[PDB]
């Protein structure tokens, strides 16, 4: 599923990401835009053989099991395929664990390089929330 901007904002808000660990909703929408272009089915292979999955591009090296990343962990205790569902519950719940692990949203390279320090509120502007 390819989400609309305000559509995703609403879903993220309902699932409790607004101001989660101090990150306003605009940050999460901005991250999703540049990580996946709002596409739940997005995948990208990394150099070390790991793969990033879903609307927030969560990495199989640490966070989920795809059965082809030897020596990796599964800290969200889920199959990576679950991160590709039209239902973003699994991605959000796993994202909550990631952002809590000490490094905040710097875990998402696209957020650091394209969202951090910008007017992120613009990403939920006009949305009925
Ligand atoms: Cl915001
Ligand atoms: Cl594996
Ligand atoms: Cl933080
Ligand atoms: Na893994």
């Amino acid at each position: 599923k390819v989400f609309g901007r305000c559509e995703l904002a609403a879903a993220m808000k309902r699932h409790g990401l607004d101001n989660y660990r101090g990150y306003s909703l605009g940050n999460w929408v901005c991250a999703a835009k540049f990580e996946s272009n709002f596409n739940t089915q997005a995948t990208n292979r990394n150099t070390d053989g790991s793969t990033d999955y879903g609307i927030l591009q969560i990495n199989s090296r640490w966070w989920c099991n795809d059965g082809r990343t030897p020596g990796s962990r599964n800290l969200c205790n889920i199959p990576c395929s679950a991160l590709l569902s039209s239902d973003i519950t699994a991605s959000v719940n796993c994202a909550k664990k990631i952002v809590s692990d000490g490094n905040g949203m710097n875990a998402w390279v696209a957020w650091r390089n394209r969202c951090k320090g910008t007017d992120v509120q613009a990403w939920i502007r006009g949305c009925r929330l």
